[PDB]
């Protein structure tokens, strides 16, 4: 008995993004979240998160990602929570064995982003704690830098709040109803109706876009990341410690500087356990992997971060075949928008994607190019259910 004009299904990274840029346009919002977000069930938790700007993923990226940069900069002046420390990133490999590399370099030259480029043992000169071989090159982005990821959702949200979006907690969403002219939802506390929907379920997609009449192959995988014991004269944020992206023969780890004596993060991007988000085993250190995989990296290429387990967190990804994102409209649907398979590198465009979703589900298109991350693209190997 209460129509609003849009529904957020999933008011995680993008979710509640696009809460906060659909209340601040006086949208009759309402985002239903099965948790309280921000929280430790989904994939925004872990406290913090990289954001880069010298995009080899695409073109397309890099222009998302400096609208984010600066959305992230309004809304560290709109709250009272921290949203961004620029500890700047850096981003080395082997020479002439890193596509990741490589591509960023590109990124960096096509884009006219301002980076410092350094090889060997000019790293090791430059950031003692690290100790890479002399025939690895480097990319250093000193603009960019690290975000307080629950601390975003927890501005938008109350940001968003303030200006009348209402927030349904701890209700799952069970089942879609969508007509020609309006948009159900319905959940064990109720079912709701609104002219317009966005789906933002996280790992959840997976399981439940085929209510929606999907069928997109969206893999969620268990990801870690611990926090260890450092050396802060060294691995501190105080000592300009970058957040770092880095890719080794065995795969992508990434990282953070010890803010406040937290000791330096770490996580293994590329590998992680299929899941269900229903049955994920949350718990930091059950497979002997959680630990001995970070151990591996920081004993070989910054030693003096690996000391004793300060903290674990256990995260998801959601991957598509491609690893591009899907935000589009839905196919058959043009009341119905969709974020998903976000493949462990969205939230820093979480700003971004959520002006997007405002944008698309107020007027079926965006001022942003977002071709690449379309729902009917051959590579994500999808179809109607
Ligand atoms: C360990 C880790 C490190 C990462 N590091 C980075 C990084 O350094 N840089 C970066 O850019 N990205 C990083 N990411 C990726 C980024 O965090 C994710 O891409 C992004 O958070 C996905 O946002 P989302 O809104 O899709 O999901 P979420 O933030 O998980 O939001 C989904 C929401 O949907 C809700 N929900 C689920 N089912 C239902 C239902 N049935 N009804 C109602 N609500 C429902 C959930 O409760 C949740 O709140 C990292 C991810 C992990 C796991
Ligand atoms: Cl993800």
């Amino acid at each position: 008995s209460t129509h609003f004009d849009v529904i957020v299904v999933g008011a995680g990274s993008m979710g509640m993004a696009a809460g906060y840029q659909l209340a601040k346009q006086g949208v009759k919002t309402l985002l239903v979240d099965a948790f309280d977000p921000p929280h430790t069930n989904g994939s925004h938790h872990g406290d913090t998160r990289i954001i880069r700007h010298a995009y080899g993923e695409g073109r397309e990226y890099v222009p998302l990602a400096l609208r984010s940069q600066e959305l992230w900069y309004e809304l560290e002046k709109e709250t009272h929570h921290k949203i961004f420390t620029k500890t700047g990133v850096l981003v080395f490999g082997p020479k002439g064995e890193s596509a990741f590399v490589a591509e960023t370099m590109e990124a960096a030259k096509e884009h006219s982003l301002t980076v410092d480029l350094l090889e060997g043992d000019e790293i090791n000169k430059r950031w003692p704690g690290i100790t890479v071989p002399e025939n690895y090159n480097a990319i250093f982005e000193p603009n960019s830098g690290v975000l307080f990821s629950e601390n975003c959702i927890r501005a938008y949200r109350e940001l968003a709040e303030a200006r009348g979006a209402k927030v349904l907690t701890h209700t799952r969403v069970e089942d879609f109803d969508i007509s020609p002219d309006s948009v159900k939802i319905e959940t064990a506390n109720g079912s709701y109706t609104a002219d317009k929907l966005i789906v933002s379920m996280g790992a959840w997609n997976s399981k439940l876009l085929s209510k929606l009449n999907l069928d997109i192959p969206l893999q969620p995988y268990r990801q870690v990341v611990g926090f260890f014991e450092s050396d802060e004269s060294k691995y501190s944020n105080d000592i300009d410690f970058p957040g770092f992206m880095v890719e080794v023969p065995n795969g992508i780890y990434y990282g953070f500087p010890s803010f406040g004596g937290c000791g330096l993060m770490l996580g293994y991007h590329t590998f992680g356990q299929k899941i269900d988000p229903d049955t994920i085993n949350r718990e930091f250190g059950v497979y002997p992997e959680d630990e001995s995989n970070l151990r591996a990296f920081l004993e070989e290429y910054m030693p003096g971060a690996n000391g004793e387990l300060k903290r674990g967190a256990v995260c998801m990804y959601t991957k598509t075949l491609d690893e591009h994102f899907i935000i589009d409209l839905h196919p058959e649907h043009s009341n119905v928008v969709i974020a998903a398979g976000f493949s462990g590198h969205g939230f820093k465009f979480s700003s971004g994607v959520g002006e997007v979703l405002s944008q698309l589900a107020l007027t079926g298109k965006t001022e942003h190019d977002i071709s690449i991350f379309s729902i009917n693209r051959p590579a994500l190997k999808e179809s109607l259910q």
